[PDB]
Protein backbone atom coordinates (compact mmCIF):
# COMPACT_ATOMS: atom_id res chain seq x y z
CA UNK A 1 0.00 0.00 0.00
CA UNK A 2 3.35 2.58 -0.08
CA UNK A 3 1.47 4.34 3.23
CA UNK A 4 4.66 6.48 3.82
CA UNK A 5 4.71 9.09 6.92
CA UNK A 6 6.29 11.14 9.44
CA UNK A 7 8.97 12.14 6.82
CA UNK A 8 10.83 15.08 5.89
CA UNK A 9 10.79 15.72 1.87
CA UNK A 10 14.31 16.67 1.08
CA UNK A 11 13.43 17.17 -2.90
CA UNK A 12 10.89 16.57 -5.13
CA UNK A 13 11.06 12.99 -4.77
CA UNK A 14 13.40 12.11 -1.75
CA UNK A 15 12.40 11.79 1.73
CA UNK A 16 13.89 10.92 5.20
CA UNK A 17 13.05 9.59 8.18
CA UNK A 18 14.67 8.47 11.70
CA UNK A 19 13.32 5.21 11.72
CA UNK A 20 14.15 1.14 11.99
CA UNK A 21 13.67 0.02 8.03
CA UNK A 22 12.09 -3.25 9.47
CA UNK A 23 9.36 -1.60 11.48
CA UNK A 24 8.67 1.00 8.77
CA UNK A 25 7.97 -2.01 6.24
CA UNK A 26 6.03 -3.63 8.41
CA UNK A 27 4.27 -0.43 9.05
CA UNK A 28 4.32 0.74 4.80
CA UNK A 29 3.50 -2.30 3.40
CA UNK A 30 5.79 -1.06 0.64
CA UNK A 31 6.53 -2.44 -3.44
CA UNK A 32 9.87 -2.53 -2.86
CA UNK A 33 12.52 -2.55 -0.04
CA UNK A 34 15.97 -1.64 -0.89
CA UNK A 35 18.84 -4.47 0.73
CA UNK A 36 22.15 -3.04 1.31
CA UNK A 37 23.69 -6.58 0.12
CA UNK A 38 26.90 -7.78 -0.99
CA UNK A 39 28.01 -9.33 -3.74
CA UNK A 40 26.93 -13.27 -2.88
CA UNK A 41 23.88 -11.99 -1.03
CA UNK A 42 25.27 -13.63 2.35
CA UNK A 43 22.90 -11.22 4.64
CA UNK A 44 25.31 -11.70 7.51
CA UNK A 45 25.58 -8.03 9.11
CA UNK A 46 24.17 -4.79 9.18
CA UNK A 47 21.05 -3.69 7.26
CA UNK A 48 20.97 -7.47 5.17
CA UNK A 49 21.08 -8.73 8.24
CA UNK A 50 18.24 -7.09 10.32
CA UNK A 51 15.68 -7.49 7.09
CA UNK A 52 17.17 -11.32 6.61
CA UNK A 53 16.17 -12.29 10.49
CA UNK A 54 12.76 -10.15 10.36
CA UNK A 55 11.76 -12.50 6.75
CA UNK A 56 12.78 -15.56 10.00
CA UNK A 57 15.85 -16.59 7.03
CA UNK A 58 13.46 -17.15 3.69
CA UNK A 59 15.50 -14.17 2.34
CA UNK A 60 18.85 -16.49 2.83
CA UNK A 61 17.37 -19.30 1.92
CA UNK A 62 15.85 -17.67 -1.56
CA UNK A 63 19.35 -15.52 -1.99
CA UNK A 64 21.01 -19.13 -1.78
CA UNK A 65 19.35 -20.14 -4.64
CA UNK A 66 19.49 -17.48 -6.66
CA UNK A 67 23.74 -17.42 -6.35
CA UNK A 68 23.73 -21.58 -7.03
CA UNK A 69 22.23 -20.93 -10.45
CA UNK A 70 23.08 -17.18 -11.33
CA UNK A 71 26.14 -16.31 -10.19
CA UNK A 72 27.39 -13.12 -7.49
CA UNK A 73 26.22 -9.71 -8.53
CA UNK A 74 28.82 -6.96 -9.93
CA UNK A 75 29.74 -4.31 -7.44
CA UNK A 76 27.45 -0.96 -8.76
CA UNK A 77 24.67 -3.48 -9.53
CA UNK A 78 21.56 -5.00 -8.45
CA UNK A 79 18.82 -8.21 -8.38
CA UNK A 80 14.58 -8.43 -7.99
CA UNK A 81 13.57 -10.60 -5.82
CA UNK A 82 10.68 -11.50 -3.47
CA UNK A 83 9.97 -8.89 -0.18
CA UNK A 84 8.67 -11.82 1.88
CA UNK A 85 6.64 -11.00 4.65
CA UNK A 86 8.32 -7.19 4.27
CA UNK A 87 7.70 -6.03 0.86
CA UNK A 88 5.94 -7.61 -2.36
CA UNK A 89 9.55 -7.11 -3.91
CA UNK A 90 12.86 -6.55 -2.71
CA UNK A 91 15.52 -4.99 -4.57
CA UNK A 92 19.52 -6.17 -3.18
CA UNK A 93 21.52 -3.71 -4.46
CA UNK A 94 25.62 -3.70 -4.03
CA UNK A 95 27.67 -0.49 -3.26
CA UNK A 96 30.86 -0.49 -3.30
CA UNK A 97 32.84 -1.33 0.05
CA UNK A 98 35.42 2.20 0.39
CA UNK A 99 37.39 0.37 3.25
CA UNK A 100 38.02 -2.76 0.78
CA UNK A 101 39.32 -0.05 -1.65
CA UNK A 102 36.46 -0.68 -3.87
CA UNK A 103 35.98 2.52 -6.30
CA UNK A 104 33.51 4.64 -4.45
CA UNK A 105 32.17 6.29 -8.42
CA UNK A 106 30.37 2.77 -8.36
CA UNK A 107 27.46 4.07 -5.27
CA UNK A 108 26.29 6.17 -8.74
CA UNK A 109 25.76 2.99 -10.51
CA UNK A 110 23.94 1.30 -7.10
CA UNK A 111 21.75 3.98 -6.72
CA UNK A 112 20.93 4.17 -10.69
CA UNK A 113 19.35 0.97 -10.28
CA UNK A 114 16.35 2.65 -7.86
CA UNK A 115 15.45 4.20 -11.53
CA UNK A 116 13.59 0.97 -12.86
CA UNK A 117 11.03 1.67 -9.39
CA UNK A 118 8.00 3.89 -9.31
CA UNK A 119 8.58 4.00 -5.29
CA UNK A 120 10.72 3.03 -2.82
CA UNK A 121 11.72 2.01 0.51
CA UNK A 122 15.85 2.22 1.51
CA UNK A 123 18.61 2.61 3.49
CA UNK A 124 21.80 4.23 2.57
CA UNK A 125 24.13 2.38 0.94
CA UNK A 126 27.56 2.07 1.37
CA UNK A 127 26.99 3.21 5.35
CA UNK A 128 28.55 0.45 7.98
CA UNK A 129 31.63 -1.30 7.70
CA UNK A 130 31.18 -0.54 3.91
CA UNK A 131 32.68 3.35 5.27
CA UNK A 132 31.10 5.32 2.40
CA UNK A 133 30.85 8.63 4.29
CA UNK A 134 27.29 9.04 4.76
CA UNK A 135 26.72 12.68 3.44
CA UNK A 136 28.42 11.74 0.44
CA UNK A 137 25.54 8.72 -0.10
CA UNK A 138 22.29 10.91 0.50
CA UNK A 139 23.75 13.35 -2.35
CA UNK A 140 24.76 10.60 -4.31
CA UNK A 141 21.04 9.31 -3.83
CA UNK A 142 19.80 12.88 -4.42
CA UNK A 143 21.63 13.57 -7.80
CA UNK A 144 20.95 10.26 -9.11
CA UNK A 145 17.71 8.55 -8.05
CA UNK A 146 14.43 10.28 -10.32
CA UNK A 147 12.06 7.76 -8.99
CA UNK A 148 9.93 8.52 -5.48
CA UNK A 149 12.56 7.24 -2.59
CA UNK A 150 11.95 7.07 1.68
CA UNK A 151 14.62 6.68 3.31
CA UNK A 152 14.93 5.07 6.64
CA UNK A 153 18.28 6.01 9.00
CA UNK A 154 18.06 3.84 12.05
CA UNK A 155 20.64 6.27 14.11
CA UNK A 156 18.98 9.62 15.55
CA UNK A 157 22.95 11.49 15.49
CA UNK A 158 23.41 10.46 11.90
CA UNK A 159 20.28 11.98 10.93
CA UNK A 160 19.97 14.89 12.43
CA UNK A 161 23.64 15.29 11.49
CA UNK A 162 22.54 14.47 7.58
CA UNK A 163 19.44 16.82 7.89
CA UNK A 164 21.42 19.68 9.13
CA UNK A 165 24.16 19.18 6.13
CA UNK A 166 21.69 18.71 3.90
CA UNK A 167 19.95 22.19 4.78
CA UNK A 168 23.03 24.14 4.23
C1 LIG B 1 16.57 -3.66 15.01
C2 LIG B 1 16.63 -4.19 13.61
N1 LIG B 1 16.96 -3.14 12.66
C3 LIG B 1 18.22 -2.75 12.45
O1 LIG B 1 19.19 -3.30 12.98
C4 LIG B 1 18.43 -1.68 11.47
C5 LIG B 1 19.62 -1.13 11.08
C6 LIG B 1 19.32 -0.10 10.14
C7 LIG B 1 20.03 0.85 9.36
N2 LIG B 1 21.38 0.98 9.48
C8 LIG B 1 22.23 1.83 8.66
C9 LIG B 1 23.29 0.99 7.98
C10 LIG B 1 24.06 0.13 8.77
C11 LIG B 1 24.94 -0.77 8.21
C12 LIG B 1 25.06 -0.83 6.83
N3 LIG B 1 25.91 -1.70 6.14
C13 LIG B 1 25.82 -1.44 4.86
N4 LIG B 1 26.54 -2.18 3.94
C14 LIG B 1 26.38 -2.11 2.57
C15 LIG B 1 26.69 -3.40 1.87
O2 LIG B 1 25.96 -1.11 1.98
S1 LIG B 1 24.70 -0.20 4.37
C16 LIG B 1 24.32 0.05 6.04
C17 LIG B 1 23.43 0.97 6.60
C18 LIG B 1 22.87 2.93 9.53
C19 LIG B 1 23.80 3.83 8.72
C20 LIG B 1 21.81 3.77 10.24
N5 LIG B 1 19.37 1.69 8.54
C21 LIG B 1 18.04 1.60 8.51
N6 LIG B 1 17.24 0.76 9.19
C22 LIG B 1 17.92 -0.07 9.99
N7 LIG B 1 17.39 -1.05 10.80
Amino acid sequence: VNSFSGYLKLTDNVYIKNADIVEEAKKVKPTVVVNAANVYLKHGGGVAGALNKATNNAMQVESDDYIATNGPLKVGGSCVLSGHNLAKHCLHVVGPNVNKGEDIQLLKSAYENFNQHEVLLAPLLSAGIFGADPIHSLRVCVDTVRTNVYLAVFDKNLYDKLVSSFLE
